[PDB]
């Protein structure tokens, strides 16, 4: 045989490159996944991740209450935190024994897979009683925030999209939904009559994941890295795997 | 300048009237919210509210178990209430230490925003095992109950729609879903191929809210009133804000 | 991160203090002023910062 | 340049030696720290360390009760140990359910920094009700125990001073204070009128540290060694760092 890495007859090398390119390209096909992650960052350094993975379109929607820190199998101040919610829903509405709940998120990162069309991204960032813009009567039910998403890059390849906003003020009390549509450069509408019931089935087939990690390090090590997910850490360092035309 | 409230040159007055009219009219546009509330009334005087706010269409769906009273951070008889559910799902199926669970709702009020089309309203009022009409085989999955909705009015303006039914009998054991479609007097179908993926995204963008209030007074004071929501109290008194062509 | 950890310290003296006498020992978590005892001045005169 | 370690022009080498000598010599200046450690050894192998670090003079004073083992966040027999204290303060004064409290120290090691003057060391080893010598009326409030202190040595340099006494008998029930003065070979009295208010301020500026370590190994590894402290372990092995005229 020819010697490795010296000719066009390195079939091992050609198949390795095709195997990675096929994964990149299958994800961006209408057969492929589109994925979203919401990361809620707590003052104790822990991170709630909510992930959803589906065909055609994907989204996450969470109440104010649902985004607050919950430590499985430890004390949570569950009675005082009910009182906190009453004081967040209406000023002086509660009888809590604290000024600021440490269960409140300090920040949100939203990440989309590279199979999203950025121009389709929509966010409903609500007040604590799940109203997008002060009152329902004057509320557009979403904002198109695609222009704010940064490219997560590894080796010059887009491996995901990140929108990050801090909640460092006492009045940063939010409900949150986000939504993106899978890339479709074709003129076959996946929602046309031919395929619309497949899109309805995708709503039931979407897989959800939720976990609280103790630290960003543990998130990078045991969640982002093993699953080849894209990520952007507090030091602006990019994680993910470049696949397109790569060994 | 002209004197206030004496001529057509009161621009402050004209802009105030337009500001309110624009809110009324934006809500009823296809860009606007349609909202539903389910109120579950308990014997202890507390009220569970479930709210959902979305574009194009909106709904709530709850199991028998999910509508039962839950007091965050207090004792709930959690083991005996598992036993109650077994005796509700099948006669003599449980080993509870009580005849009647006080966690069972005594009544339900369903309220829709004034941006709903009443003729689109649909309700699935199920038995305790989530079957609409005795057996699945003979079940229509919904009833069109729009004719039963009363107009919530303030100053002669429709500010919402109310359907109220009591559950005062031992055999009133229910699961519950309700659904309404946003007003669309146009011949642009929001579900046509052009916009259907926007309707799929609205399913992910819908914002949910859920809270147990200790009393109707607290609900009116700290939930209905501050958010300019419509409401109908046990004394048949109407709440909401009239906006159309009003200062 | 323990939420019990202080996020800030304010030190206030009455107006009867002489500011030039003020001394602070801001130690590490094992109560050593400056990295090791051997090289530690037991205080800093921080009056100029008040 | 000259080659490393072959001439008097190794300035790297000369600065390394000066850096260590300056630390040794600064500690022994009147600007420097004088430090004391009390180690209380428990039957379960754990060790309470109390450290104090101050200018000019330093001391520790602890009640019988304060030297007993306390396990943060575990059960301590807190009611029965109140009863033990009553039976220690006066024979048959208590109603404890045990002959010997395992919270009682089995031994004490007192260590001073090498900046102490050994001839200034004073100890008040009291009975369980904090009386130095049987009755207050006949009590000298201290003993000058300097002659009993062993030199902790590394590489022929004194890195600290150790006095160790076991408490292996049932009647070994003690309160304890110890005190040493910083080296002052000069005839400038740090307590003269010129500097006495600086010595008063040193009383407020003194830094205290207290922790229970699970084992002598953990004490050597995570307390003694990282802080360059002197120590003498149960096997008579010396710890510390020699600094004087050393690289
Ligand atoms: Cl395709
Ligand atoms: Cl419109
Ligand atoms: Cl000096």
């Amino acid at each position: 045989a020819d010697v490795a890495g010296t000719s066009n007859r390195d079939f091992r090398g050609r198949e390795q490159r095709l195997f990675n390119s096929e994964q990149y390209n299958y994800n961006n096909s209408l057969n492929g996944e589109v994925s979203v992650w919401v990361y809620a960052y707590y003052s104790d350094g822990s991170v709630l991740v909510i992930n959803k993975n589906s065909q055609y379109k994907v989204g996450i929607s969470e109440t104010f209450k649902a985004l607050k820190e919950y430590r499985e199998g430890q004390h949570n101040d569950s009675y005082d935190e009910y009182e906190v919610n009453q004081s967040i829903y209406y000023p002086n509405g509660g009888d809590a024994r604290k000024f600021h709940s440490n269960a409140k998120p300090r920040a949100i990162q939203i990440i989309f897979s590279p199979s999203v069309n950025v121009r389709t991204i929509k966010m409903a960032k609500g007040n604590a009683v799940s109203v997008p813009d002060e009152y329902l009567q004057r509320s557009h039910p979403w904002e198109a925030t695609g222009i704010k998403y940064r490219k997560i890059k590894r080796d010059g390849e887009i491996v995901g999209y990140s929108h990050y906003f801090e909640l460092p003020h006492e009045y940063n009390s939010i409900s949150l939904a986000v939504s993106g549509v899978h890339k479709n450069p074709s003129s076959y509408n996946v929602g046309s009559a031919h395929n619309v019931m497949d899109v309805f089935q995708s709503c039931d087939l979407a897989l959800r994941f939720c976990n609280r990690y103790w630290a960003e390090l543990e998130l990078v090590n045991h969640y982002i890295s093993p699953n080849a997910y894209p990520y952007l850490d507090i030091n602006n360092h990019s994680y993910g795997v470049a696949l397109s035309n790569r060994q």
